[PDB]
C-alpha cells in the first residue's frame, strides 16, 4: 500500500518472517508426529507422548506470534506447504530425544540469522521481539532435550530394557 | 507384524485414515489462515478472527482422534504434506465464510466416503466412530455457516458499509 | 558534577531525552484536546471523548518515565514550553483517529532516532529501556489505530449518519 | 452557532475561562517539574516528591473541571502553550515550598478576578462553580503551603542539616 | 565435547562470564562484612546491618544467575578463590555507602565490557542475559546507593552524633 | 579497647573463631560448585544439584552465627580470602558425597579442637555454643552422608547406569 501501520520494517525482515513461520509449523508437526509415535501400542511410552504433544502445541503459539508480529507491523503473511517430518516411525525415546535436540539447535540458528537480518536492517522492535520470546526459550528447550539425552544414554536407553520405562515414569511424569 | 492388537481393521480403512488426516490438517490451517486476515489492519474484524481461530483449533483436535484411532486400531500414522492454502487474503468476511462452507462440504463428502468404505469392510467399530464424532459435527458446522452466509448477503456483505462490521459485534461477539 | 551516580551516559543522550519527554508531554496535550472535542455538545460522542482521554494520561506516563531515567541515569530534566495542539476542533471521529494516528508514527521515529543514538553511544542501559518500554508499546499503539481507521472509513464515516455513532457504541463502548 | 445549548453565558466569561484552564494547566507543569527535582540523587527528599506530584495531578483535575464547564454551558476550549516553569533546579525544600505557595496565591487571584467578572456579568452559575470547586480548595491550599513553610522556617531549613530531612519524613511522610 | 548444548557461544565470553561469576561473589563477601560492621557494640546500627546483608544475598544471587547461564549455554563454571573485602572495620555509616557505590560502578562497568564483548560476537542471547537481569538493576542500585551517600552528607554523617542514627532509623528502617 | 561487653573471651578463642568462619565459608563454596556441577548438561541430576545448594545455604547460616558470636563477645571479626574448591568437575554423584562427608569430618575435627581451646580457657558460653548449634549439627551430617554413600555404593555407582538416577530420584527427591 505500504500498510497504513508500517515503519521501518524491511521488505527483508517481512519475507524471513514468512519464513520462520513456516519453520514453526514445521517443528510443531515433527512433534506431533512424535507425540503419537509414543502411543502406539508397541511403544507405549504416555510421558513421552505428553511431552512431545506439549512441545508440539507450544511451536504451534511461536508461529502465531511470528503472525501476530507480522500483522502488527503492516507486513502480509504468505503460508507455505508444511512439510511432513523426516520420519513416521522414531525409533526409541532416546532417538527422538536426539532428533528434537537437533532441530531445536535448527530452529535456533534460523532465529538467529533473522536476529541478524534485524539488525542489519536497524529494526531494535523486531531484534527485542526475538530476543524477548524466542532466543530463551530456544536456549532453555536445547537444556533440557540435552539434560535428557545424556539420561537416557547413561541410564542404558534404547537397549536397557528398564531404561525408557523408567525415565518415562520418573522423569516425564 | 500384524500388531498385536489388529483386528478385523483392512489396510484400506488404515489408508483411508491417513488421508482423512491429512485433510483435518489441511482443514485447520485454511481456518489459521483466515483467522490472520481478519486481524490486518486493513481488514480488523476481530471477531471473525477469533471464530476461525476457534474452527482451527476444532481442526487440530478432529485430526487428532483420527491419529489415536489409527493407533488405537493398530494401524500405522503415515503423514504427509500439509498443502497451503487456496489464498492468503480472503476478501471479505462473506467470502471467507462461503469458502469455510465449500471446504465444510468437502470434508464431509470425504467422510462419507470412508463411512462407506468402512461399511464395505465390515469395520462397524470405524462406522461408529464417524457417526459418533464427525457426521453430525459436520452438519451442525454446514448449518451454521449456512446461517452466517445468509445473515451476511442479505445485511448486504461485503460492500455496505456497516454490513460486516454489525455481523463481527453482534453475532460473532 | 559530575553526578555522583552518573556512568556510560552521554551528554547527547541526556539532550535527546530531554527532547523525547517534551514531545511525549506534546502528545499527551494533543490527546487531552481530542478527549474534550468529544464531549462538545454538538460531537458528543462519549467513547471516543474517553478513548482519547485514557490516551492522554497514558503519554503523561510515557513522560514520566522519561523524566525518572534521566534522575536515575544522573542526567539533568530541563523542561521546554508544551506547544498547544495544531487543532481545536478536530472535525470528525475518523480524522481524530488518522491525526492521532500520525502523532504516533512521529513519536515512533523519534524513539528510533533515540534508540539508534543509544546504540551509537554504546548505552545498552538506554537501548534496553526503550525497547522494554517504548518501542513495542508504539506498535501495538500505531496499529490499533490503524485498525479503528480502517473500521471508520470501511462504515462511510464521517459522513455517513450512522457511522461514527454505531463505532462510538460498539467498539469504544 | 451559537451553540444550542449555551444561555447566559458571556463571551468574556468564556475567555476568561480559557485562561483559566492555561493557568490550572502551567500550575500543574511546576508542580511535576518540582516533583522530579526531589528525586535528584543529590536531593533525595522522596516525601517531597510524592507530595508535590500530588499536587501536580490536583492542577490537572482543576483543568480537566473547567474544560468541562466550557463544554456544558456551550463555549469552545480555546488551548494555548503551557509554558515552562520559571526554574528546573528549586534550591531547597523551602524553597519549593515558598514558591508553590505563591503560585497558589496567583491562582488564587485569578480565580477571584473571574469570580468578578462573572458577578458582573450575572452569571450565578459561574459564580457558583467557582465558590463549590475553587476557592476554598485554594484557600486549605495555601494555609497548607504556610503551615509547611513556617515549619521548615523555625526547623532551620535550608542550611541545617537535618531539618529537610526531618520534615520529609515526618510531616510529608 | 563440546557441549551437545553448546551454540552461538564463544569461548571469550564463556571465560568472562567466570570472571563476573567471582566478582559478583567479591561483592557479596563485601556487603556481608559490612552487614557485621554495623552489628558491633560500638556500632550498632541494626539497619545499616540489615540493609547490608541484603545487599549481600542479593549479589550470591548475581552470581548464580550466571553460573546458571553457563550451565544452559553449555559452558563450564570455573571458579576462583573469593578474595577478602578491602576492610574490616568500614569507620561509619556514610564511608560503608560511599564504598557500596564505588563498588557497584566498578561491578556495573564490568557488566557494560561484558555486554560489549557479547555484542562483538554476535551474542544476541547473553546481551539480552544483561540487559534483563544486570544492567538496570546496577543503574536502580548505584541510585539508590547515591540518595543515601547524599541524604547523610545533608544530614552532617560521620560526626553529626544524630545523623546515621536518625538515618538508621527513619530511611533503613 | 578492649570492648566494653568483652569478658572471660581470650584472644585465642577470637582468632580460632576467626578461623572457624572461613572454613565454614570454604565449606559452603564447595558445596555451591558441586550444586552447579549437577545441573550440567552431561550431569543432569537435579536432586543432587538442590541437595548440594541447600548444603551450601545451611554452611552460610554457620558462618554467619560464629560472625554473630565475635560481635556478641566483643571480638572483632577477620575475614580471609575463601579459596576456591579443590575440584570444578566432581566426577559423580557417589564422588561428590564422598568429597562431602570428607570434608563434613575435616570441619567436625576443627570444631572440636575449638571446643578443647574454649575448655582450656575456661569459657563455658563457647563451650555451650558448639555443643548447641555445632556439634550435634556434625553428626547428623557425617551420619547423612554415610547413609548416602553406602546407598549409592550398594546401587553400583557411579558406572552402574541405572543408580545415579534412581538415587537421584528416590531418595533426593
Ligand atoms: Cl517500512
Ligand atoms: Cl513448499
Ligand atoms: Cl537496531
Ligand atoms: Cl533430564
Ligand atoms: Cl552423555
Ligand atoms: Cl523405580
Ligand atoms: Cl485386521
Ligand atoms: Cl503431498
Ligand atoms: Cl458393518
Ligand atoms: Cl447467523
Ligand atoms: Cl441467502
Ligand atoms: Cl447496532
Ligand atoms: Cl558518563
Ligand atoms: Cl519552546
Ligand atoms: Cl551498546
Ligand atoms: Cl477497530
Ligand atoms: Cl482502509
Ligand atoms: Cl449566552
Ligand atoms: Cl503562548
Ligand atoms: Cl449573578
Ligand atoms: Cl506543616
Ligand atoms: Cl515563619
Ligand atoms: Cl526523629
Ligand atoms: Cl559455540
Ligand atoms: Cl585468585
Ligand atoms: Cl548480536
Ligand atoms: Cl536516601
Ligand atoms: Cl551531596
Ligand atoms: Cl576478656
Ligand atoms: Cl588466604
Ligand atoms: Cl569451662
Ligand atoms: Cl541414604
Ligand atoms: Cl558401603
Ligand atoms: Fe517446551
Ligand atoms: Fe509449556
Ligand atoms: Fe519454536
Ligand atoms: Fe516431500
Ligand atoms: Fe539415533
Ligand atoms: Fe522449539
Ligand atoms: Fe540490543
Ligand atoms: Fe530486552
Ligand atoms: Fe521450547
Ligand atoms: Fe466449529
Ligand atoms: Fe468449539
Ligand atoms: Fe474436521
Ligand atoms: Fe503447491
Ligand atoms: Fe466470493
Ligand atoms: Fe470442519
Ligand atoms: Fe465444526
Ligand atoms: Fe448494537
Ligand atoms: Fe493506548
Ligand atoms: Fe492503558
Ligand atoms: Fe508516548
Ligand atoms: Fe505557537
Ligand atoms: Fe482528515
Ligand atoms: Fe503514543
Ligand atoms: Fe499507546
Ligand atoms: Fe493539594
Ligand atoms: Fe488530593
Ligand atoms: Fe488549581
Ligand atoms: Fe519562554
Ligand atoms: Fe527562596
Ligand atoms: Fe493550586
Ligand atoms: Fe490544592
Ligand atoms: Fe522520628
Ligand atoms: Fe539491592
Ligand atoms: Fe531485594
Ligand atoms: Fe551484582
Ligand atoms: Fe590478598
Ligand atoms: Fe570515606
Ligand atoms: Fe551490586
Ligand atoms: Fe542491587
Ligand atoms: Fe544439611
Ligand atoms: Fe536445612
Ligand atoms: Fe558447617
Ligand atoms: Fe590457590
Ligand atoms: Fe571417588
Ligand atoms: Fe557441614
Ligand atoms: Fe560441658
Ligand atoms: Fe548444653
Ligand atoms: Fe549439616
Ligand atoms: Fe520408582
Ligand atoms: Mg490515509
Ligand atoms: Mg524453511
Ligand atoms: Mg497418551
Ligand atoms: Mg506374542
Ligand atoms: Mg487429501
Ligand atoms: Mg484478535
Ligand atoms: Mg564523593
Ligand atoms: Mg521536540
Ligand atoms: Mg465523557
Ligand atoms: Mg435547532
Ligand atoms: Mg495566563
Ligand atoms: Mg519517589
Ligand atoms: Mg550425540
Ligand atoms: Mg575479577
Ligand atoms: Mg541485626
Ligand atoms: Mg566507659
Ligand atoms: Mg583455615
Ligand atoms: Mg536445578
Amino acid at each position: 500500500g505500504p500498510s497504513r501501520v508500517r515503519q521501518n520494517f524491511h521488505p527483508d525482515s517481512e519475507a524471513a518472517i514468512n519464513r520462520q513461520i513456516n519453520l514453526e509449523l514445521y517443528a510443531s508437526y515433527v512433534y506431533l508426529s512424535m507425540a503419537y509415535y509414543f502411543s502406539r501400542d508397541d511403544v507405549a511410552l504416555n510421558n513421552f507422548s505428553r511431552y512431545f504433544l506439549h512441545q508440539s502445541r507450544e511451536e504451534t503459539e511461536h508461529a502465531e506470534k511470528l503472525m501476530r508480529l507480522q500483522n502488527q507491523r503492516g507486513g502480509r503473511i504468505r503460508l507455505q506447504d508444511i512439510k511432513k517430518p523426516e520420519q513416521d516411525d522414531w525409533e526409541s525415546g532416546l532417538h527422538a530425544m536426539e532428533c528434537a535436540l537437533l532441530l531445536e539447535k535448527n530452529v535456533n540458528q534460523s532465529l538467529l540469522e533473522l536476529h541478524a537480518l534485524a539488525s542489519d536492517k536497524g529494526d531494535p522492535h523486531l531484534c527485542d521481539f526475538l530476543e524477548t520470546y524466542y532466543l530463551n526459550e530456544q536456549v532453555k528447550s536445547i537444556k533440557e532435550l540435552g539434560d535428557h539425552v545424556h539420561n537416557l544414554v547413561k541410564m542404558g536407553a534404547p537397549d536397557a530394557g528398564l531404561a525408557e520405562y523408567l525415565f518415562d515414569t520418573h522423569t516425564l511424569g
